[PDB]
DNA sequence: TTTT
DNA sequence: TTTT
């Protein structure tokens, strides 16, 4: 018997009682799909398998992708618009990244200090998932 | 089967109220709402609901109350604050492409919500 | 049932379960008694009517008043002493008591 | 009938079940031996009266008596004519910072029976 | 009967119920080898005896340890590495990654250094090591 | 449905 | 099949 907090698309403060454990993940898509989220954005985003990226099921997190027009796929989060954007892998001693799938943003204003991030060569971002490396799970892919 | 939902009230207490199920979710928030108690905080920019819903909008839904005087000023009511109704025309610029909107406000400056674009969402409406 | 979160004289985050809606402030009296507070101070201090100043219920809000017979009201909230229609100190005032429609269940019963 | 919210030594975030209001500061002593803490130290330390500091039962607060350790920071007992406190660490925050930081001070009050070892 | 927060792998703000307070650690063990987290790391890091170090079980804070392709001894946690540092005179042993933009000033240790966990004097405690 |  |  499991209990999850979430913030509602009109920002109230919920909580949902889960039978099982194993129904965890079905309850948040279930809520994510309606722009419920629970919790913040880990720092840097969320982390997942790149091969994960391509049918990675948005409404886990509360998100959801929209196709602009002159063709542009955003996610969109909280109200937010993130942009998808390759990270070349890394390369020195002692750092080897494979290279990455990153959406991310521009940090706003009213960003608080704890979810901006700063590379070198660029200004700081905020940045939503991060795909890198691993190996593909399918309770991240679209059912 | 129950959901729980967080409510600060009139009195700043941190209340927690049981709910059936989530088709009566928006119920309780209208009861307690009519009551000036709310749930989580204003987004920053203020809350957005699409341009379409602002007429009949359901203040309640987010703990606030909208009053209209002889005059027809339209004011609403959200935790003891009094926002005012501002209607903004649209902008093309080198920068922004914005819709017109209607924006209610206060000035601490403040923006509590913003109706603007979007589609119609009859749930926000006043039931009935 | 409803719940309602308490910060009490020692700290303590506490939970009281109140089985009524309708007893709600009775529970917040009773605990206000004990200098026990929930949530927070509003900024720029809590709201209330002008006229429910005079016989305000200060447990409401887990505060006590303190009238010297020299002829000096206080009011005592988290071991902070409020002067005295504004109960503010230097650090910000408590609540502000100015205009509004008077409401009954604000007054000490 | 009531529910009381530790930060348990590991700083895991624990909520216990207390039977009646009556026995709540004997769970907290209980959970207090532990290490175990709820809510945040107020700004200035805690405040507790002067006839109190005889016999504090300091597992109230979560602290323990070796100096007075409470979330594994060690408080002196000072006298003022009874504040304990520490010296600002680079970890503590510039709120709390007062520089020294200070767990409790004793003064003025009438001996609360409740606050001591039973 | 007690019940625990977590923040799941995903992010999750999720509660469990625990039976007894004796089957806590194991509960935070069980959900800590997911990734699961309770509560936050403390400024400086959690403490620790150093006689735990050696086996020390990282999943009680929801941590794990990899040896990485460049020999380094890391220990993961809620997606950061966080790098072993042998200190001699009180002698130590911190776990502590590279400060952030993001990180505020009092979590940092000076280049500047943010902790995971430092172990250090005390006596060694037999529920900190694996089972 | 929506889409900074 | 792992991180700055």
């Amino acid at each position: 018997m499991l209990q999850i907090e979430f913030i509602t698309d009109l920002g109230a403060r919920v909580t949902v009682n889960v039978e099982h454990e194993s129904r965890l993940l079905d309850v948040q898509r279930h809520y994510g799909r309606l722009g419920w989220t629970s919790g913040e954005i880990p720092s840097g985003g969320y982390q997942f398998p790149i091969e994960n990226e391509a049918d990675f099921d948005w409404s886990l997190i509360g998100a959801r992708k929209w196709k602009s027009p002159e063709g542009e796929e955003l996610v969109i989060h909280r109200g937010h618009a993130y942009r998808r954007r390759e990270l070349e892998a890394v390369d020195s001693r002692k750092l080897k990244l494979p290279a990455a799938i990153k959406y991310s943003r521009g940090a706003k204003v009213s960003d608080p200090q704890h979810v901006r991030e700063k590379a070198d060569g660029d200004i700081e971002y905020v940045s939503l998932a991060i795909f890198r490396g691993g190996k593909r799970q399918e309770r991240y892919a679209v059912p």
